[PDB]
């Protein structure tokens, strides 16, 4: 199928911070209208209030290959990457991956 096909993000990885978050599209979408962020969804103790963390969105050689690098070292907790991929033409793919860090 076109669009998002493979990744190496952290799909329910429970153990350790992922080194980086790789996202691999069949379609060369992402002209210049894409982004991603990472929220520390640690514990919904105070009514589901996560905290947005500092991460950089890069790509590999081909602009179909996104590579998100956390800028701040990810500590223990629980965390969701929310990614927002988009093409020139139209047709977003917005999405997320959740993970736990021991």
């Amino acid at each position: 199928h076109p669009k998002l096909v493979s990744s190496t993000p952290a799909e329910g990885s429970e153990g350790a911070a992922p080194a980086k978050i790789e996202l691999h599209f069949s379609e060369n979408l992402v002209t210049q209208f894409s982004g991603a962020k990472l929220v520390m969804t640690a514990m919904p103790g105070m009514e589901h209030s996560p905290m947005a963390v500092k991460a950089a969105v890069s790509g590999g050689g081909d602009p179909k290959t996104m590579v998100i690098t956390p800028a701040s070292p990810l500590t223990a907790g629980t965390y969701k990457v929310d990614w927002r991929a988009v093409s020139s033409d139209t047709h977003p793919i917005t999405g997320s991956v959740t993970f736990k860090v021991k």
